[PDB]
């Protein structure tokens, strides 16, 4: 059938591979082996062999795609990496299907240019399509759970491949069943994602105040998707949230923390504690969602922190939530600064912020 | 109408499970999605309006049609393909739903088996989130291909945008027609988990176990047979639209009032089911407790009676009219309201008639 003569059905194998340059953060160990898969058959056959042979706590493989949400400890000297390069975008009426290794922003653009609305708010988010369901990737008032119909999944332990519905993924705010406290584990691999979009050519309803203002629209109004993408790309540039290899503010894994959901009591206390001398909140179904960025800034961790020095890890000069590599950072530098922001916001507010990126061999 | 078959003066009664309906002016039978879409586009722009709107039809298992609708144009969906594609099953609107179930079981795909024996088409299933025996088609549908009748536009719509709930979806005020349904099923060949007390008991198993889909099917078919809820043309208990009323979802205090009274009278407990938004009661227990036994009325030879095996099913006893169905329905609804304070809601769609 498929690459029968070769190991892993034809996947590329390389040894002693610096992972740092493959990551947006530019942090990482030299991987002992990298196995690069360009098809679903390769991803399945590669993991089957590695999962069948893996015996010890040093042998679980790191599944790696765009490298935009990974903080990988430099200590990990005995690491095998499976790299998902199985790309491919199909248009099927108002449906768009993207293999895991497609570049997510590419899916957005293809969708917009078919006159299909629904992804435009997610323009400029880096990384792969296959990663999007894992944490229900979102920005600017949209999330991929607003349009995903189903996901093609490899269950690594049984070797079964099937399609799973959006409903069975149990999407919530920055979560799904695929999201695990441990980001190495990845017992289930996304091979392909399908989205169902709006063939009338209208964007999703605009649900995010900064974007709405920028287009001179009102809340829940629909607009031209391309115009929405252009505004979103401008909003993201201002925050250093579009990759730009000459700008260190962009040497990140984006926002380092999820917006926390607090009980209505704790929102009203802060609403009071700041009524002397207006507290950002977003609607959410089981409490109030607070802006992590407003919390981080109020606890003293502003844009550029720490300001004095040549700190190798700073918070972005354009967006306080993003940790950045200024040139020579290590994983521990990133974890250290993140811990302090996290500890600091708890000292002030009594809110524990959860990290949004995936920390391999490091914890907070 | 891109090759649609057009018949004139077609009796609808024999096309309905209730054996009630008018002689339609024209029946436009569509055997492809293209015909369905061509027909509805022309007819919907032509209509001038109320009674010129066409009735969308399919399996005839959930409709009560007034016999005096002599000017009725009907579009009958008979696009019937069924495609298996790994663990995905795609069924055109006109496919027989139970054949989709059988086809999935035959391929080793689990998830549809608890829906064995429900009559009518695949296309109709999302409209009221068809279900029984602890399953609903919302548990497996990924998306539905729809014609928006207001814009003439055709598109796939996700499960989520259909807003499925207990006997409802957004399709049940935009008319749309479902053209095709996709289901994602379980290729390990295990059933959905067994959640329904009657079915678990009948298999000798535990709540949450899975079983062979075929054995689940046979159990469910035998239980449905005991209630007159599989089509059997010699049994008048099955000349129905199934359960005529949906299980009402009441605030928890309405439930509690009832459960107190029943405990005092010693005729409890009040059977009830999970609901996100209060407590769901067995409409059948309300009907019987309000005085309307299985076979009601027993006196004389009523042309409409409640099934002798399932009180919730209004049945055509030979020669019923729509007026008889609606007259019996109104009494069962009024009596339940009078005894319990609960307003039951009709499950079938009523064309030219009302409670
Ligand atoms: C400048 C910048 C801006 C950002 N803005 C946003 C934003 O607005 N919103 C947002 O949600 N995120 C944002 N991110 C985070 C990141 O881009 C997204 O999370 C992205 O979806 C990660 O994709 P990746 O392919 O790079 O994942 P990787 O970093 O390659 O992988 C990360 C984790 O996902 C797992 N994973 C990857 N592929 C699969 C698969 N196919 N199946 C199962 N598990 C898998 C990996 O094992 C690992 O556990 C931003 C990042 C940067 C650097
Ligand atoms: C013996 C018996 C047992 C039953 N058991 C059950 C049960 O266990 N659970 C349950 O839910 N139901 C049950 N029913 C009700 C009925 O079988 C289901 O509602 C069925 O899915 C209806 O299918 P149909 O094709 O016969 O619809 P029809 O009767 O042809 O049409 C019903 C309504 O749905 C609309 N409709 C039909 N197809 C479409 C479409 N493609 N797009 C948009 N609208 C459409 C029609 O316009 C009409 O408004 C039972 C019925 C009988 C007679
Ligand atoms: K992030
Ligand atoms: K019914």
């Amino acid at each position: 059938r498929s690459g029968v003569g070769s190991l892993f059905a034809g996947a590329h194998i390389a040894e002693a591979v610096p992972l740092a340059p493959l990551t947006t953060l530019r942090v990482g160990p030299i991987a002992r082996r990298v196995i690069t898969c360009t098809s679903a058959e390769q991803v399945v056959a590669a993991l089957r062999h590695l999962d069948s042979a893996a015996k010890t706590g040093a042998d679980r493989p790191l599944v790696f795609a765009g490298g935009s949400n990974l903080v990988i400890a430099e200590n990990l000297t005995d690491l095998t990496v499976v790299r998902l390069a199985n790309s491919g975008i199909t248009i099927d009426g108002n449906l768009v299907r993207a293999e895991a290794g497609a570049v997510f922003d590419d899916v957005v653009v293809r969708a917009i240019e078919q006159g299909l609305g629904g992804l435009e708010c997610l323009s400029g988010i880096p990384g792969s399509a296959g990663a999007t369901p894992v944490q229900n990737v979102g920005a600017y008032g949209a999330e991929v759970s607003d349009t995903i119909t189903r996901v093609r999944l490899l269950d690594r332990c049984t070797g079964e491949v099937r399609w799973v519905s959006a409903r069975d993924l149990r999407f919530g705010y920055r979560t799904s069943v695929l999201k695990h406290a441990d980001g190495l584990a990845v017992p289930t691999v996304v091979l392909e994602v399908e989205f169902a979009l709006d063939p009338s050519g209208r964007s999703a309803p605009l649900r995010y105040g900064e974007l709405i203002a920028a287009l001179n629209a009102t809340s829940g109004e629909r607009a031209d998707p391309q115009a929405v993408r252009e505004a979103v790309l401008a909003l993201r540039a201002r925050k250093g949230m579009v990759l730009d290899p000459t700008d260190h503010d962009t040497w990140s894994v984006g926002s380092f923390f999820t917006n926390p959901v607090v009980t209505q009591d704790v929102y009203e206390r802060l609403a009071g504690d700041a009524a002397t001398r207006p507290v950002p909140h977003y609607p959410a179904p089981d409490g109030v969602k607070l802006a992590a960025g407003w919390l981080v800034e109020r606890a003293g961790f502003g844009k550029g922190y720490p300001d004095a020095g040549a700190a190798p890890c700073r918070l972005s000069t354009k967006h306080a939530l993003a940790l950045t590599n200024r040139g020579g950072a290590t994983a521990e530098d990133v974890v250290t600064l993140a811990r302090a922001v996290r500890d600091g916001v708890h000292d002030v507010f009594g809110i524990t912020l959860k990290p949004e990126p995936v920390l391999i061999g490091c914890m907070l």
